[PDB]
């Protein structure tokens, strides 16, 4: 990005000889069916098939649609579960994803507390907060993971969950 | 490769002293006549004939239009009707014996994996996955054999076989 990639999205597993048309005449009908489109007339414009290594590039007429289509994730297309993921050059804006993570015992340091969260998967942002004059924990961190779809996976995992004697938070910061 | 043989049919019953030329006039007429064609032009691209045996196997330019030939089984052809039917390597299902290559050491290239593979037999299609950035293996490869027989005889050979520092899967891809 930081703005690049809004209106593309990858598919993979395509079933084997389908054609550009097919494609695109699949998901604009899905569109419709489903009641994802928000305008008269297709929401897909265009299809890059790669035969050798069997995936596609959908591009969208809009932003909005594109982000409704990753809803499509795992339908079925010819007996195959189509594989719906935003390219590798997406990235959401900056903090939209930040994790606040309470009621962490005060006496474990950074790498201690970071251990819990990368269990997860990797992490592009953290600090636990510390009184700076001291030098000890306030019992409390934030962070961001690379990936935002394991956002949701950490929530699940450890709010609400016992720690110590103590019960964790862990919910969006903002 | 897989789809060459969804463009084929098999011919029998056919009349003495017939020429390659008089079988392709006479199928392109009859597809013309019936309606059975998807484009402008000859469905029919080339046609083999073992006088001998007496059959011969056409080929077409589309999966449909082969499709629609088969509708000709029974057909009278100076004097004589015609047994039309799929090859014997007909894949109804495509794709149903491609396989997936995992654990592989990501250091050996593309010739060497497929060296670990024809051992087996001749292959009709190989791709080792890459890193496009930086060119180096992810560590997983697909393949499909010539004869799909020997697929199972390669998955058993060589599924969870210890390849230096790891464990093959070999499987059918889905």
């Amino acid at each position: 990005g930081p703005l690049g990639s809004a209106r593309r999205l990858y598919v993979g597993n395509i079933p084997f000889g389908i054609t550009e048309e097919a494609m695109m005449d699949f998901f604009n009908a899905q569109m419709r069916l489903g009641g994802l489109t928000q305008a008269p007339g297709n929401p897909v414009l265009a299809v890059q098939i790669n035969q050798d290594k069997n995936f596609a590039f959908l591009e969208f007429r809009s932003v909005d649609e594109t982000t409704q289509a990753m809803a499509f994730d795992g339908i079925i297309f010819q007996g195959q579960s189509l594989k719906i993921r935003r390219p590798h050059d997406y990235q959401p804006l900056p903090g939209a994803h930040k994790l606040f993570i309470g009621g962490l015992p005060n006496y474990l340091n950074d790498d201690q507390v970071k251990e819990l969260l990368t269990s997860f998967g990797p992490l592009k942002a953290f600090n636990l907060v510390k009184d700076s004059a001291t030098g000890l924990s306030k019992g409390y961190a934030f962070c961001e993971y690379v990936d935002i779809n394991v956002t949701d996976q950490a929530i699940a995992g450890l709010n609400g969950m016992q720690l110590g004697d103590k019960k964790l938070l862990v919910q969006r910061a903002s």
